[PDB]
């Protein structure tokens, strides 16, 4: 089946888990198609076996670091010749944020990964990272259309590039996606012709169709207010109101929402590292550069989230491993759990994605995303409940690198880490 793994780090695992070497190092690998936000080529290319025939790399212009002559050697020179580069030029303040790997093997087998790390050394090793691994797929004719496959193809088409159409999309077409018939592929694209992001994910949740209602986000970037005049958070003021039916598409005052949350027993959660969690990380502030929440200029927005919604959660310090401590994770997850401690072990749905909690990644009801983003959605009604566990205790549908349970910020002491 599909499986979530925790990425091994050179620092945290000194002498299940995955590495880039287990993904790219296998002698039966014929071809990889890579999508990422940054590529350190001498680090990535060292991961591959000498048997590989083609490496196709889709990335944003300026984010593909060439190897300097002084770093070249005999091995890399050979592998470098097998790289085909597809460079996307993006508008300002937009990102090719998707991370995706499509491998093709000798037998005609295909495997897909969503890693949470970009292909650089520091990113692979410092913050915690995960990797979603698809089941094994086979080149073969297919019968029934598989939603995951179909949304993957829309996503590729939305780049509108000849090289993607010919070099990637046609090879993906040949793959039978039946082993993935339960899952959905959810994405953002800046393409104006293809809907995507929040609006599309909302419609898809509506279509897939008393209790306490838990909506948890784990994200390495928290965007600023949706409006300049008022304090409006994407999770608490737009996403959660939409998913619960508090608002329909044709934004409420804060006080109305707080009351609606009491009354409907909606419990919002954002997992984001405190200031103090770096103290108890084994590389201390080494992983902190990846955690973006810039709230000092608009302090009331933060206060609102921290004190009125009480939205912030942190790791359970008593459950983390010694070797990883409270090192925060650069994965992104969005999940919903209905109850009526054990919260989040059985889910209504869970999205694992490259998308951060920002308007540029998601869009809004009326704005389109600016980024490319991709992820995989597990929905109860598509399977009977989605099962989830924490890697800190290490067979469930999902595994997450934060503790379960997560613990509310202590309002007397904890502050979101502010870079």
């Amino acid at each position: 089946g599909a499986v979530f793994k925790l990425m091994k780090s050179d620092f945290y695992e000194r002498e299940d888990m995955i590495t880039l070497k287990d993904i790219f190092g296998t002698e039966t690998l014929k071809r990889s198609i890579l999508f990422s936000f940054q590529y350190e080529l001498d680090f990535l290319l060292r991961q591959f076996h000498q048997n590989v025939e083609n490496i196709t790399i889709v990335g944003q212009k300026g984010t593909i670091m060439p190897i300097e002559a002084r770093a070249m050697d005999a091995t890399l020179a050979v592998i470098l010749k097998k790289v085909k580069l597809i460079e996307i030029t993006m508008p300002p303040f937009a990102s090719h944020h998707t991370k995706l790997i499509i491998n093709f093997y000798d037998n005609g087998e295909c495997k897909i990964f969503l890693p949470s790390n970009n292909f650089t050394s520091m990113e692979t090793n410092l913050p915690q990272q995960v990797c979603w691994c698809s089941p094994l797929l086979k080149i073969g004719k297919e019968g029934l259309p598989v939603p995951f496959k179909r949304s993957l193809i829309e996503y590729l088409n939305s780049y509108h590039l000849k090289d993607i159409d010919e070099l990637i999309t046609k090879s993906v077409e040949e793959v039978n996606f039946a082993p993935l018939s339960e899952l959905e592929f959810v994405y953002s694209t800046p393409s104006k012709f293809q809907s995507s992001g929040l609006l599309s994910f909302y419609n898809k949740l509506e279509k897939l169709s008393d209790t306490a209602k838990h909506y948890l986000c784990q994200t390495s970037s928290i965007g600023t207010s949706l409006s300049r005049a008022r304090d409006e958070n994407l999770w608490t003021h737009l996403m959660i109101p939409l998913f619960t039916g508090i608002m329909s598409p044709p934004i409420l005052p804060t006080n109305s929402l707080i009351n609606e949350y009491s009354q409907r027993k909606i419990k919002p959660y954002i997992i984001f590292p405190t200031e103090q969690e770096f103290v108890t990380s084994p590389l201390k502030w080494s992983s902190s550069g990846w955690f973006h929440f810039q709230y000092l200029q608009k302090k009331s927005y933060y206060e609102m989230l921290r004190n009125k919604f009480k939205v912030f959660y942190k790791q359970d310090p008593a459950m983390v491993t010694r070797r990883r401590g409270t090192t925060p994770a650069n994965s992104k997850f969005y999940m919903h759990c209905a109850t009526n401690s054990q919260v989040f072990k059985e889910l209504e749905w869970c999205l694992y994605t490259s998308a951060n909690l920002s308007q540029t990644a998601w869009g809004t009801v009326s704005r389109k995303p600016r980024n490319y983003e991709a992820g995989v959605l597990y929905h109860s009604r598509r399977l009977r409940k989605v099962t989830c566990r924490t890697f800190t205790r290490d067979p469930t549908h999902v595994a997450v690198p934060f503790t379960l349970p997560v613990i509310p910020y202590d309002l007397a002491e904890d502050e979101c880490f502010c870079l």
